[PDB]
């Protein structure tokens, strides 16, 4: 296997606007097939990248900055990864960009059926506009952008269409958090790479039933190799001081459970939806697909050391000490450019619990599924298909509790568009009894969220055998959005539903 920690961590350049005034910032981003070397010892890999980069350029905006992005498809007319044509003439290559976490008007949110082919020659039934509008009227946070095209999301994302998008609120500057060169995104993606450098994505389950189409979707993808910022097991040279990292799980299926191999702590300062009310000292943390952790790592006491960012979470089996147990390596050998004037404050933001919204509605939602004519599992939210008439129809400006029941064997990272939400609690229940009768009998008391989940979230781990309750205020925009599992292999077949916020 590939030798760990021989390539420096790339830092994506920050995207420069095509036009910018006090009233408007305008960007252009073009999807291109490109080649890049993912490791010292590999031939260049063919990829799909925003502006021909993997990851795409980092976009930085201010809170309330009036931003437009023209996202363009200049990709080949044929894909290079295996398309399953049975899960959904139309063009083969359909794309649409979703700003994950964005408080975004519905026609700029990247609805799966708002796709477009090269040069917008053909467009999906929900397409309205070429140039997307992000007003950014929302808390400072780590967002990220990625492809969202119907039935192709797991492939277009795996091909390399992911990037970071950071909202900076000037009111947070007074906290003196590590900034500029000392504020670094870490986009983590697992990949399997062939000898010739080409990406491998499975054409079918291992030992495929002859009943299966070819290609066939698979219910989960676990990559043999871990990349950060588009390089296999990289190293980053850091100064002996405080750094802020924006950690983004941009993987299709894999969940990470991260730690430092010298026993050092992370200080979590933010979740999906922005700063936590209070910083949280952690030895380890779980990060499922699309979750973000905003953290400080303090390298002050570790000068000279090499520290491995390690992973303990299996993906289809236990971690391998030599491969997926490793993410990246910090080397604390960079000379100080200046005095560390950054801070690691305890008091960060107002508590979400300061809010006292009336509960308009309580929705009970089950995570389930069925079997198709080929014998494959089809994952379903509330036993509805994507194409079934809309059922999740919250009223604009109102707050609901969603009770998510998971009787399956695994965790699903549930994501809602537009909003961030509060976590209320989790409670274990009797799976057998629920499967046999539909009755919910609890086997233990409710567990309130840990400190890492006392702020705002948009993607939430719903564990097996538990009911998870969240509270969300649906606003400020009305329109047609989506909610779904963020395991992309589940999302595409068929664990995604429309969500109408009604006026
Ligand atoms: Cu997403
Ligand atoms: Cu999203
Ligand atoms: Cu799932
Ligand atoms: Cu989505």
């Amino acid at each position: 296997t590939l030798e760990k920690f021989v390539d420096a961590l790339p830092i994506p350049d920050t995207l420069k606007p095509v036009q910018q005034s006090k009233e408007k910032t305008y960007y252009e981003v073009t999807m291109e097939e490109c080649t890049h070397q993912l490791h010292r010892d590999l031939p260049p890999t063919r990829l799909w990248g925003y502006n021909g980069l993997f990851p795409g350029p980092t976009i930085e905006v201010k809170r309330n900055e009036n931003v437009y992005v023209k996202w363009m498809n200049n990709l080949p007319s044929t894909h290079f990864l295996p398309i399953d044509h049975t899960i959904h003439e139309e063009p083969e290559v359909k794309t649409v960009v979703h700003l994950h976490g964005g408080v975004t008007p519905d026609d700029s949110d990247g609805y799966p059926e708002a796709w477009f082919s090269k040069d917008f020659e053909q467009t999906g039934p929900y397409f309205k506009r070429e140039v997307y509008h992000y007003p950014n009227q929302q808390r400072g946070a780590i967002l990220w952008y990625h492809d969202h095209a119907m039935a192709l999301t797991r492939l277009n994302v795996y091909a390399g269409l992911v990037g970071a998008y950071i909202i900076h609120d000037p009111k947070e500057k007074r906290l003196k958090l590590p900034s500029d060169e000392y504020d670094v995104p870490l986009l983590i993606t697992d990949r399997t790479i062939n000898e010739d450098g080409s990406l491998f994505y499975p054409s079918a389950p291992e030992n495929p039933s002859p009943s299966l189409p070819n290609p066939s979707i698979v219910p989960a993808f676990c990559g043999e190799t871990i990349l950060v910022n588009g390089k296999v097991w990289p190293y980053l040279e850091v100064e002996p001081r405080k750094y802020r990292f924006r950690v983004i799980n941009a993987s299709n299926t894999r969940t990470y459970n991260l730690s430092l191999d010298n026993g050092g702590d992370f200080i979590q300062i933010g979740s999906d939806g922005g700063l936590l009310p209070r910083s949280v000292k952690l030895n380890s943390f779980s990060l499922a697909p699309a979750e973000r952790y905003d953290i400080i790592i303090d390298f002050t006491a570790y000068e000279g050391e090499s520290i491995i960012l390690a992973n303990s979470a299996g993906c289809g089996g236990d971690v391998n000490p030599e491969t997926d147990a490793n993410i990246m390596q910090f080397r604390v050998t960079k000379p100080l450019a200046q005095k560390d004037e950054s801070r690691k404050p305890k008091y960060l933001a107002s508590y979400p619990s300061v809010q006292h919204e009336r509960i308009q509605n309580i929705r009970t939602l089950k995570l389930a599924g069925t079997q198709d004519e080929y014998g494959r599992p089809v994952l379903l939210l509330n036993n509805k298909r994507w194409h079934d008439p809309v059922t999740e129809t919250p009223k604009v400006g109102t707050t609901e509790i969603w009770s998510i029941i998971n009787p399956t064997r695994g965790t699903h990272p549930i994501h809602l568009h537009l909003v961030s939400f509060r976590v209320l609690d989790r409670r274990p229940f009797d799976i057998a009894r629920y499967q046999e009768s539909g009755e919910l009998s609890y086997t233990g008391p409710a567990v309130p969220p840990p400190p890492s989940e006392k702020g705002w979230k948009d993607t939430i781990q719903a564990h097996a055998g538990e009911v998870l309750r969240i509270a969300a205020t649906f606003g400020p925009y009305s329109g047609r959005y989506v909610w779904h599992c963020h395991i992309l292999e589940h999302e595409d077949y068929d664990m995604m539903r429309p969500m109408d916020i009604t006026d």
